[PDB]
């Protein structure tokens, strides 16, 4: 047959013409609008798009429930089950425990990954119903948070294992007999066989094979018939490869395919059993069998913990994962190390072979004969005197693509440490999975001694050798990687020897070398989050200082909450897709759209011909619109495609041929100094008297530093709809941006019409984080403008890939620093250059560079300097706003040549810090004075409650008894000005109405990007108005309510919209006080209906300005600040010297945000913002061609931080006492100022390195330190082998 | 009366806190806002028409 039947949330779906190319997300949201499945990456690294499948399996005869990514989901491997989806389980009107639990323990902030993690954690739920901690963890390794820093999350679900931010007390508590019955229609169809199926799409025929025979008959008959079983490798070949199979054989409902047999030299798996399986069958053989047996088994496992996340494994084969052929297979080394036996069958043929390096001859082949399929793999029991260790080092430990992966097998001649058989196989070194064949036979008959460490060594250095050019470069860390998991592998070797009684033959290991050998494990998480309860005499309907829940924090977690692309489509509205350049700097010589022609549903192709009015946009008006004559960026966005589905305009996109002639490219910030291209001229500030301070120091450092970018990497992508009114040029745009202006602006002066036509509404973004202050509206514009051409409504939502490449990121910097400073430690001068990468239009580049250079001093009083900005313009995307704003990065320098000046002066470097920080009056650099200057009691508390000297002495213990581990601890203070830099943004709006039934509607310029602006809005109403919060509601942002507004941004948007909306409730409050008077007791709804029935007017408007701000560069006067923003970290690491990972142990933070408006909303704002700053200093990196083209466009290839690499113990104290008279009831801006606190993990980790190179000098660490930079600088014999040689 | 338009709403729920808009041929705004909102038991401020 031809129909495919399966259910939705207990509802029979039937699809009588189901395409192959079909996933169950588009399904899902497109077909039956149930729109709480996000999109956030298409390629299974988010987890936004988990879901819940249950089925009846056959083999086991019972019902199951597993997680899967309905992003890579084909539906039509979807028949006869039943999905689950985060509506399925429960609403607002009655949560599950799950949404309930992850909502009130301020779990979800913009609230884009909490349906999929509320889907990971359900279906965690309905096969544990009491889970460990540790499995509590394990169920997100496939799940991305860029806002919460993860711990509230993890906090909240605790409550499910084995003053207060939330009551858990007051969690309703689970009964697993109220969940959905498993649909009684599918347990009646486990009674009837399986028939084949087949599905025909557009392009693509799926049969869904039923039994071997039909099977091998097709593959006999059709040997291009493509197997399919999860998916998760041939799902991104055809959506980021563009390959086409046009017919497609899913074999996973095959008994012989999904058989488990225990033989005599181990267990077979039919190929088709999902990794999650062969997790769980090892697992018990394990637990049940001797040690001696299951080296292998462990190994496998070992890997398993670090290959993807739940969603993946639950689908992904172990077969697939073999023929897949990847270089960078986790699985391959360790079946090669181990001779794993495969079988291999066709129509009338069986052979088995053993994995060697025959079986790979060549990129992602093997040697299948292409009628052959894999039936199954025999995983060997280890014998007595065998064995085996696994591998894996990756930019992060979970969900992540080897760099160097690992199996390795030793077996001894019995009774000895003579080695019979030696195998070490690699990932990551060459186009294959090898083995190092020329090594290990010249061990054969050796002792398991030294020399066999040297020789085995000096030979894998002389055999894995790798080009200057080699794909993914980071060839120095990847060859150091091979011998330094030799070297655990001997080590590791020679304990086992030793627990088999030979320790006399082959020596004791040095105890100072045993933690070498250790598995990872972290510990459970212990955090504390501590905050001021409000006075005893507010009232209870006084929320300002209290944790009240984010106000969307249910309909988040229910997937209710409502994103621009969750809104329905009307039946006229047309999709965009953005054709970009792919050249740095190039004439467009000519555009055929022949191919996009011939695509079905095509509609146009729009280019800078179709613009009406401008095609100069920007900020700084020097931005094409479309790219006319040349393009300047690979991204540059040459045209849009037109059509009818989102497919079809992807589709029709790929047949647009640009012809170009490449012109010459200024791609680095050193090309971009060479060839004099910058944006404007330096900026500079300076004071004192250079000369004199460095004639006066008692020593000089001079270096440099460079700082990688960063990609934003909020969960939703850009994202517009355009929907033309078709009267007066009118249009109305629903957007996910932070700049409602500037997009409005943009549009209309694109259209050429005036901006009273053009509303621009956003109701929430999931997530912003400056990337959508003004990068958002080159989807807008040219949304806008197929809205405008067609009179159709037009939708835009970016792909994960389109949107890294096109959008920009953090500005990287490259600084020049010479310190002067006392042998006290005390600094008299410092001169620093900057340099940042611009990208291709200025845009808010020069404002980055500004504040880069007012945080040059970070806390510290430095009575000579001069630090120079120079923006560079080259041919990349353009970069932009990042929280922060070029603070961390001045401020970065700041400290490193502060670490450089402790090291120096051999003093310790708190005490160096702390005797240059600023006091309590002293001027800035830039002659603003500091009031109320916070740090110093910041300081003190931190450095008291983290015990951070006692703590030393513990680091420097570890570091004297362990070789080849070390620790560091580094306390970093801050100081962070809060105002827009360009003084007239500091501004804002509030229109408020008071309707006769008492409720109110307010409205601000502010945007919610998570950060729970709106909350606090509400919050601030209810104590101005002395009502409720709730009988106030806000429903979103528009132009058209509210004019002329900032972006949200520069940290600065509660403290602007707080004073708009204050203003405006006094003025509702004069007009009630006459009605109050007459009847000073009767209920507001009273005063209000009095006032109305009078004719007293319930609608005003409030604004604010904040006052005498403007900073002069010419005279160095003015405040650019209208307060700072203070706190401390304190962070001690755990490094690993011979892979680079490393622990993140416990940071303590105490931060100054006034009298919090919400200290639950603050906390997180801290903890989110620290998070993306340990990102930003020591994970997240981006690499490019050399000729300007990003490389760096998923998850797969960009880490953000995971729910595993936050500090293990977490500890954030709001400072109490502290309030700033100057914001809305004395509170401080929070967004942007913690970020740059995690540098104190960057100085942690220098400390480490520095007690490294010690064991085995001012060495580079640059930003981001990641496992290759950390690595790299732990010199040691085994680096010194692979960075040129001398054996 | 015979206006040439007859009545005519369209009702477009947003899915979130009882919030809905409302697109009329009416003289009356309020009273419309006012009669759905009591009709669903919701807050004046969440319906707009
Ligand atoms: C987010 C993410 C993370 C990942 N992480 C890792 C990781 O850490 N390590 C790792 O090694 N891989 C990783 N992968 C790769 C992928 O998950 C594995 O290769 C998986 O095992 C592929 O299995 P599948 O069943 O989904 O294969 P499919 O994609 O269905 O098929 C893959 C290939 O195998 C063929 N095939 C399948 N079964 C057979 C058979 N019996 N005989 C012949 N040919 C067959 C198909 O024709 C196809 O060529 C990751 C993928 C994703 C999406
Ligand atoms: O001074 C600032 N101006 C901005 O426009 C902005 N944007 C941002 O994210 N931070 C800041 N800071
Ligand atoms: S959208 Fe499916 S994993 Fe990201
Ligand atoms: S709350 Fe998790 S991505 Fe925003």
């Amino acid at each position: 047959a031809d129909e495919l039947v399966f259910f939705v949330n207990g509802k029979k779906v039937v699809e009588k013409n189901a395409d192959p190319e079909t996933t169950l997300l588009v399904y899902l949201r497109r077909k039956l609008g149930l729109c709480g499945t996000k999109l956030g990456c298409g390629e299974g690294g988010c987890g936004a798009c988990t879901v819940m499948i249950s089925k009846y399996d056959r083999l086991q005869n019972k019902i199951v429930h597993f997680s899967v990514n309905a992003c890579l989901a084909p539906i039509c491997s979807l028949h006869h089950v039943a999905v689950t989806t985060v509506e399925g389980i429960g609403n607002t009107q009655k949560l599950h425990p799950v949404q309930e639990r992850i909502a009130r323990s301020h779990g979800s902030q913009c609230g884009f990954c909490t349906p999929g993690i509320v889907m990971s954690m359900y279906t965690l739920l309905r096969n544990q119903p009491e889970p460990t901690v540790e499995e509590i963890e394990n169920a997100f390794q496939g799940n991305l948070c860029r806002c919460t820093g993860y711990r509230p999350i993890l906090q909240g679900f605790r409550t499910f294992a084995k003053p207060s931010l939330f009551n858990p007390e007051d969690f309703k508590p689970l009964d697993p007999t109220q969940e959905p019955i498993f649909p009684p229609e599918l347990l009646r169809l486990k009674d009837t066989p399986q028939k084949k199926l087949r599905f025909e799409g557009e392009r693509v025929t799926w049969i869904q094979a039923s039994t071997m025979e039909e099977l091998l008959d097709l593959k006999a008959q059709h040997p291009d018939a493509k197997l399919v079983v999860g998916n998760t490798e041939i799902g991104i070949e055809m959506k980021f490869k563009n390959m086409l199979f046009p017919l497609i054989v899913c074999p996973a409902w095959i008994p012989e395919l999904n058989s488990v047999v225990h033989g005599p030299e181990g267990i077979s798996f039919g190929a088709s059993c999902p990794l999650s399986l062969v997790e769980s069958v090892l697992a018990e053989e394990i637990a049940k069998l001797p040690e001696q047996k299951t080296e292998v088994f462990r190994g496998v496992m070992e890997q398993l913990r670090w290959f993807a996340g739940k969603q993946v494994k639950s689908v992904a084969s172990i077969g697939g994962n073999i023929i897949t052929a990847s270089p960078i297979s986790d699985l391959n080394p360790v079946f090669m190390a181990s001779g794993a036996k495969l079988t291999l069958v066709s129509r009338g043929t069986r052979r088995t072979v053993r994995m060697d390096h025959t079986f790979f001859p060549g990129y992602r082949k093997t040697l299948l004969r292409p009628e052959e399929i894999l039936l199954s793999i025999e995983i060997p029991y280890s014998k007595e005197g065998e064995f085996f260790s696994a591998f894996k080092q990756a930019s992060r430990r979970e969900d992540d693509i080897a760099k160097v992966t690992s199996g390795m097998r030793v077996l001894f001649k019995p009774g000895t440490i003579e080695v019979q058989e030696l195998s070490l196989c690699f990932g990551g070194m060459a186009d294959r999975t090898i083995s190092a064949l020329k090594t290990t036979p010249k061990q054969l008959s050796k002792s398991w001694n030294e020399e066999l460490l040297q020789s085995v060594c000096a030979g894998l250095a002389e055999e894995l050798q790798l080009a200057p050019d080699a794909p993914g470069g980071m060839v120095e860390f990847r060859r150091t990687l091979t011998l330094s998991f030799f070297f655990k592998f001997y080590l590791t070797v020679l304990q086992k020897l030793g627990r088999a009684d030979l320790e006399d033959m082959c020596g004791k290991l040095d105890p100072t070398f045993a933690s070498a050998t250790l598995l990872f494990q972290k510990d459970p998480p212990a955090n504390v989050q501590l905050f001021q309860e409000v006075p005893k005499d507010q009232s209870e309907e006084d929320m300002v200082g209290r944790p009240l829940p984010h106000l969307a924090a249910n309909m988040q977690a229910s997937g209710e909450a409502v994103y621009c692309d969750d809104i329905p489509r009307y039946e006229n509205e047309l999709s965009l897709r953005l054709v970009t350049s792919t050249r740095a700097h190039a004439k467009i010589t000519s555009i055929d759209t022949s191919e996009a022609k011939k695509v079905p549903g095509f509609v146009c192709f729009l280019t800078a011909e179709d613009v009406p009015n401008s095609n100069a946009t920007g900020l700084f008006n020097d931005e094409t619109v479309f790219a006319k004559d040349e393009v300047t960026c690979v991204g540059h966005i040459i045209g849009a495609v037109v059509a009818d589905t989102p497919e079809h305009a992807q589709r029709a996109a790929r047949g647009v041929k640009i012809t170009y002639e490449d012109l010459p490219a200024i791609i680095t910030i050193q090309d971009a100094i060479n060839n004099n291209s910058f944006y404007g001229s330096e900026i500079k500030i300076e004071k004192g008297d250079l000369k004199k301070g460095f004639s006066e120091a008692d020593n000089v450092v001079s270096g440099e530093l460079y700082i990688g970018g960063q990609e934003h990497f909020y969960l939703e992508t850009n994202c517009t709809i355009a929907v033309p009114k078709g009267e007066a040029g009118e249009m109305e745009l629903f957007v996910s941006t932070q700049n409602t202006m500037k997009t409005q602006s943009f549009v209309a002066k694109m259209l050429g019409v005036p901006d009273n036509r053009i509303v621009v509404r956003v109701k929430r973004m999931g997530g912003g984080f400056g990337g959508k202050e003004t990068r958002s509206t080159v989807v807008s514009t040219a949304l806008a403008l197929a809205a405008h051409k067609t009179g159709r409504p037009v939708r835009c939502m970016l792909d994960r890939d389109e949107d890294m490449l096109i959008t920009g990121g953090r500005h990287p910097f490259l600084a020049k620093y010479k310190v002067g400073f006392m042998k006290t430690g005390t600094v008299v001068a410092l001169e620093v250059a900057h340099f940042s990468n611009g990208g291709n239009t200025e845009d808010l580049s020069r404002s980055i560079m500004e504040r880069a250079l007012f945080h040059m001093d970070n806390a510290y009083k430095i009575p000579n300097i001069r630090g120079t900005g120079r923006i560079c313009k080259t041919n990349l995307p353009s970069n932009t706003a990042f929280r922060g704003f070029g603070g961390p990065q001045g401020m970065l320098i700041a400290e490193y040549w502060m670490s450089e000046v402790a090291i120096t002066c051999g003093l310790p470097a708190e005490e160096v810090r702390r005797k240059n920080m600023y006091k309590e009056g002293d001027l800035t650099h830039f002659n603003q004075k500091l009031e109320g200057f916070t740090l110093p009691r910041c300081w003190d508390e931190c450095i008291a409650s983290s015990q951070y000297l006692a703590r030393k002495r513990e680091v420097e213990k570890f570091n004297r008894e362990n070789c080849w581990k070390k620790r560091g601890l580094c306390i970093i203070p801050t100081k962070f000005g809060i105002s827009f830099t360009l003084p007239f943004l500091n501004q804002g709006g509030a229109l408020v109405h008071v309707y006769t039934d008492g409720s109110v509607l307010l409205t601000h310029g502010g945007t919610e990007m998570g950060q729970g602006l709106h909350t606090k809005m509400v919050q601030v109403a209810s104590r101005a108005l002395k009502i409720p919060t709730s009988k106030i509601h806000i429903s979103e942002t528009s132009t058209n309510t509210v004019p002329n507004t900032s972006p949200t941004a520069a940290s600065a948007s509660a403290d602007l919209n707080g004073q708009g909306v204050y203003e405006a409730c006094q003025t509702i409050l004069k007009r009630l006080e006459p009605f109050k008077k007459k009847k000073p007791t009767g209920p507001w709804e009273a005063w209000v209906m009095d006032a109305y029935t009078s004719a007293v007017s319930l609608s005003a408007t409030g604004f604010y300005k904040t006052p005498n701000l403007g900073y002069s560069f010419e005279t160095n006067s003015g405040n650019p600040f209208h307060y700072f923003s203070y706190g401390v970290a304190c962070s001690e690491v755990e490094i690993d010297c011979l892979t680079g990972d490393h622990k993140n142990l416990r940071t303590d933070i105490v931060m100054d945000v006034g009298s919090s408006l919400n200290p639950a909303i603050d906390i997180g704002q801290v903890e989110g913002a620290f998070v993306q700053g340990l990102g930003l200093f020591t994970m997240e990196e981006l690499h490019y061609s050399p000729e300007g083209s990003l490389h760096t466009r998923g998850p797969s290839t960009y880490k953000i931080p995971a729910f595993g690499s936050i500090p293990i113990e977490f500890r954030v104290s709001l400072l109490r006492d502290c309030p700033n008279k100057r914001a809305i009831y004395a509170s401080k801006a929070v967004g942007e100022p913690p970020l740059f606190l995690a540098s104190s993990i960057f100085f942690a980790i220098k400390d480490a390195i520095r007690a490294a190179r010690a064991q085995h000098q001012l060495f580079q660490l640059d930003s981001p330190a990641t496992p290759e930079k950390i690595r790299n600088a732990c010199v040691d014999q085994f680096t010194t082998l692979c960075v040129t040689g001398v054996p």
